[PDB]
Parts: structure tokens; sequence; C-alpha cells
RNA sequence: CGCCU
């Protein structure tokens, strides 16, 4: 059920066939990168980083291994970026460093985030801004973009038409039926595509073991309002700097309860700056202020929105927990971790929670309140989605082995034949020839470490 | 299930 221990290098790609090679994101969540080959030309979908398991000096970021494309960088027609999360765009500066003029293709918000990051590397990319419904030809790859709801706005899936057929890549997605911006995962589009014929579907496996459905994001508002309604002093809320809709709900609550909001921490100030500037984050006049003014306000009128929900030791929340921040936690402070607890950050996160608790804060988190919902489709949604797409072949992506296997089982339950479901690992080469996907070889795909200079 | 600075 797993790829053969000694697959060799793949054979020549038959004329009229398509080659699909995940270089990252399989067997380990992160550094997502998938290479598509047709007629000697390459299309890359996503290029992320992976964060190490507690690894000390010498190791900051982990990259996909570019060895299999490095001697044919001139064949790359473009890099499609499904959405602006670091495990999908973090690797881009390191790829462009080897060939700077590879066009970036993505939504407005996605491009604003990757351009912000690139500016620090002194790199100005060529870009093609796309939106849902746009269809564009990139060399031999005919690309159509489809809206998907996720935990960051402006995420996209892509359908890639070649003479080998149509491949659909979901990116990361779920299916919130009441999204804050009204932007649904576009099931009409997926239905139409399925009637044309989806020959190969690559689908997000992150939440495939979780039965049932993701609760809508907007339900978090009720919990926030309760917490705000009952907080008598300062409120401090930590979230990922990219979760615009979560932060939106925080501002709405603050507004409702007569509080003002300051953003704290480099990432948060930067991203919320961009979201507000471009209109993804809706901010009423008078609500957001500079943190320096909060001293002059009564505690009961204060909300700090800050960074460090994963216990990152340099982020704001951890420094506050360790008495090493401008903001000093006092008895009666309310702290909300409006976030997931990513498997493996448990020790860091609990260390922060315990620190905060020691200084007398009331700490609200997903363990004692519903202040977070997953950004990825659950088993129930995946069944809906497969019943709509009816793919002729299925490749689960974006998951550890337990995730990929569970996703494959869901596919099988909806009627995808078992011989048309392929579970790949990083570096495994899959060929779509005459409508059928088969594993045909493997390339080098180990870990590559980087200190900013690699 | 994506950082943070
Ligand atoms: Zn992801
Ligand atoms: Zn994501």
């Amino acid at each position: 059920s797993h790829p053969h221990p000694e697959l060799g290098r793949p054979p020549a790609l038959p004329k009229g066939g398509l080659r699909v090679t995940p270089l990252g994101g399989l067997g380990e969540i992160g550094r997502n990168m998938t290479v598509f080959e047709y007629g000697g030309r390459l299309l890359i979908v996503d290029c992320g980083v992976l964060f190490p398991e507690e690894e000390q000096p010498g190791i900051d970021l982990i990259l996909p291994d570019f060895t299999s494309i490095r001697d044919r960088l001139d064949d790359i027609e473009g890099i499609v970026l499904t959405h602006g999360h670091e495990d999908h765009i973090g690797g881009v500066p390191f790829l462009l460093r080897e060939k700077p003029d590879i066009p970036l293709i993505g939504s407005k918000l996605t491009l604003a985030l990757i351009e912000a990051k690139l500016q620090e590397h002194r790199i100005r990319p060529y870009t093609l801004e796309v939106a849902e419904g746009h269809r564009e030809r990139v060399g031999p790859f005919d690309c159509e973009f489809v809206a998907v709801n996720h935990s960051i706005p402006d995420a996209l899936a892509v359908a890639i038409r070649t003479p080998a057929g149509m491949v659909v890549h979901t990116g990361d997605f779920k299916m919130d039926q009441l999204p804050l911006d009204g932007r649904l995962t576009d099931l009409h589009a997926f239905a139409r595509l399925s009637e044309e014929g989806i020959d190969l579907l690559l689908a997000d496996s992150t939440n495939a073991e979780v039965p049932g459905f993701v609760p809508p994001e907007r339900d978090i508002s009720n919990v926030l309002r309760q917490v705000f309604a009952n907080a008598r002093k300062r409120i401090i809320v930590a979230s990922f700097a990219s979760h615009v809709h979560r932060i939106q709900q925080i501002l709405d609550a603050a507004h409702e309860y007569g509080r003002r909001v300051a953003f704290v921490g480099r990432s948060m100030v930067r991203n919320m700056g961009i979201a507000r500037d471009l209109g993804y984050l809706k901010v009423p006049p008078g609500l957001v202020v500079d943190v320096k003014t909060l001293d002059d306000l009564p505690d009961s009128e204060v909300v700090l929105v800050c960074t460090g929900s994963q216990g990152e030791p340099m982020a704001a929340l951890s420094r506050m927990a360790n008495r090493d921040h401008q903001i000093r936690i006092v008895n009666g402070d309310t702290v909300i971790l409006a976030s997931s607890l990513i498997p493996g950050n448990e020790n860091a996160v609990y260390r922060v929670i315990n620190g905060l608790t020691r200084w007398g804060a009331n700490v609200v988190h997903k363990g004692n309140a519903k202040v977070h919902v997953s950004g990825h489709a659950s088993a129930g949604e995946l069944l809906y989605f497969y019943n709509i797409c009816r793919p002729k072949n299925l490749m689960p992506v974006h998951g550890e082995w337990r995730h990929l296997r569970a996703n494959a089982e869901l596919g099988a339950l909806t009627g995808v034949p078992h011989d048309r479901i392929v579970i790949a690992e990083d570096g495994v080469v899959v060929d779509l020839v005459e409508g059928k996907a088969k594993i045909t070889g493997k390339v080098q795909a180990g870990y590559v470490y980087v200190d900013g200079l690699s």
C-alpha cells in the first residue's frame, strides 16, 4: 500500500502524458510543493517551508529539495500559489534566488503577502494576478482558477487542462457555508468540471480522520462575545497573523463592547496592515489604535491582538508569559488563544499557558472553549466534495500517512476504484497516461536546511 | 497543520 522501497528513476514521459511529482507535503505536513510536467515543460504548484521538530542552531527553515528541477530551471513556465500561508509560499524566495524571472501566479492577497516577504530578500518577481473564474494559458498548461474557502481569504484551487486530461489541485480548503466574506468554496464550478471530466484530483488530507463537519467560523463570535462580556480588565488575544476572519471577529467583539484595539508583534502589524489596506479586513473608524496609547486607557477598554499562539519563544505571548515584554501580565488579565494547537507545539504552548496562569491571567483556549475551528475539510465535507467531483483518479496530498490513508478510504467510499487511488510520498513520480494514474518512479526529495543562506 | 523575528 506504500511506494516500492526501490523505485528507480522514472522512465521517459510518454508523449501526450502528464507527470506529477510531489516534492513536499506528503508524509509530513509542510514545505508543500508539486511539480507538473507536460511536453518537457514544468508548472510548479506551491513552494512552502517546513518547520523543524525543536531543532537548535544551524537549522531554521526546511525546504523542498530542488535537485530534480535545478538543471532544468529554464523549463519552468510558472509557480502557482494557491494561498498565502508560509507552508505554501515560504520556499519561493529560495527558488527565485536560482532563477529570478519565474512568474508568480496567484490571488491579490496571496501576491501581496509573497511580495512583502520577497522585498526583504531584495527580489522583485514577475507576477500574474488571477481571481476565481480566470482562465489563463501558461505554456502548455491551461489553468482555470476556482474559489475555495479556507483559514486565510482569497485562497484558490486550480484546474490544469493539458492533452493528458484535466488535473484538479484543491490547495488547502474547507467548505464553510456561512463565510464572513460570503466567498464560498465554489461547488458549481467543481460540478461543471466534474461533468467535463476530472481525470486526476489532488486533495487536502489534513482533516480527513475527523468525522463529521467543521463548525462555521462565525460561531466563534458567540464565544468571543461571552468572554468579552464577562472580562472586567484587559483582554489579550493571540492568533496566527494571517487569520483575517478570526481577527475580524475579534474587532467586531471589541467594537460591540466599547473597547479599542492595538496590534502587537511584527507579523501581526504587517499582515493586518496589508489586509486592511486591501479591504479584506473591515475596520470601523476609531477602533484600532497604537499600542503606546493603551497605557492611558482604563484596562476595561483595552484589547491587544498579538502574535505567538504556538508558543514561539520570540513572539509576544511567550515574552509576556516570561516577564520579558513591554506588556506586563497582571492578575485579572484575560488571555485568549484563538488558535489551533499544532501537534508538536504542545510543550511550548502549555509552557506559555502555565506562565500566564502563574501571573494570574484567565486563559481561554481551544481546550476549554470553542475559540477555534479547523481551516481544512473534515471527513463529511470530503465525502460531499468527492461526490461532486467524481474524479477518475485520486491523489491525497498535504498529510502524514494516517491522513493520506484516511482520505484515500473516503475516496473509495464514494466509488473511486481502489486501483485509481494513489498514495505517494515526497519524490514519488506519478504518470497520467491514457486517463490512468500510476506510480512510475521516484526522484531525490530529502530535507534541505536553511539559515537564510542555505 | 502554520511560523516568528
Ligand atoms: Zn497548508
Ligand atoms: Zn493553509
